[PDB]
């Protein structure tokens, strides 16, 4: 038992998420990341099966964490006197898309696509397990970048997944739908199919279409890179003003632009040089 199970490494990074460090599980040597939250600075608390009170990051962890990829899963986690310690797991080597993203520009479509297509899978297999990430966004997707497979991570503004209105709202601003930004409310799978579409336009554009709240309430997208004319038919349905205009999951990956994705392992070799 006890916190040293691990051989504590370097610091990865550190910001609202907490300090994640690289560290190994000295039962198997298996790569893990080490993230520390502080217990003064969460906000939404949940409760697990057996009734203890952990931070709701830990909750909906558990609830995606069982079966495989798409998402960073939660291998253990531990309660100090100020914070708690969550055990995730280390692909390597790895670079989120925030990083790829600034050092690489635009990306080509076919790239676009195939990263896209697994956001898109890890999300519905986040919903199907009754979890809302609500930070959707280029900085919460980890690339492996030798398999070519993206994980979804941080997880510390999400809710559980409800049909009734949300109210409140803790996650990146220019990701967030108008509907937010008006009046306060939205419903999960059309807020989370909005900051989709700010993330396709995001890997096209090399950056995000709206800073201001003037524009995301306008709706207006230009775009300032060459987009073939179905992935800005895409983006601009993902980013309807009405919430229903918007595409179901379904949609989305039936859309013509999302047809004849790269698997993964191509995906690397292709474009990751790998
Ligand atoms: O699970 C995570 C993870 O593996 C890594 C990571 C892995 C690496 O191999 C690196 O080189 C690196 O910088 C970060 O960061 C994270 C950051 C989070 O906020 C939350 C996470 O769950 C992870």
């Amino acid at each position: 038992p006890l916190e040293s199970q691990y051989q504590v490494g370097p610091l990865l990074g550190s910001g609202g998420f907490g300090s994640v460090y690289s560290g190994i599980r000295v039962s198997d040597n298996l790569p893990v990341a080490i993230k520390h939250v502080e217990k003064d600075r969460i906000s939404d608390w949940g409760e697990l099966p057996n009734g203890t009170r952990v931070p709701m990051e830990v909750v909906l962890l558990k609830k995606v964490s069982s079966g495989f990829s798409g998402v960073i899963r939660l291998l253990d986690w531990f309660e100090r006197p100020d914070s708690f310690v969550l055990i995730l797991e280390r692909p390597e080597p790895v670079q989120d898309l925030f990083d790829f993203i600034t050092e690489r520009g635009a990306l080509q479509e076919e790239l676009a696509r195939s990263f896209f297509w697994q956001v898109l899978e890890a999300v519905r297999h986040c919903h199907n397990c009754g979890v809302l990430h609500r930070d959707i966004k280029d900085e919460n997707i980890l690339i492996d970048l030798n398999r070519g497979e993206l994980k979804l991570i941080d997880f510390g503004s999400g809710a559980l997944l409800k049909d009734t209105v949300y109210t409140d709202f803790d996650g990146t601003r220019v990701y967030s739908p108008p509907e937010w930004i008006r009046y306060h409310r939205y419903h999960g799978r059309s807020a989370a199919v909005w900051s989709l579409g700010i993330l396709l336009y995001d890997m096209v554009c090399g950056d995000i279409p709206f800073e201001h709240d003037e524009e995301i309430i306008r709706g207006q997208v230009f775009f300032r890179q060459r987009v073939s004319s179905e992935c800005q038919h895409l983006i601009r349905w993902c980013l309807a003003l009405r919430p229903s205009d918007r595409p179901t999951f379904e949609e989305i990956q039936n859309h013509p632009w999302m047809q004849d994705v790269l698997l993964p392992q191509e995906t690397a070799e292709i474009h990751l040089h790998s």
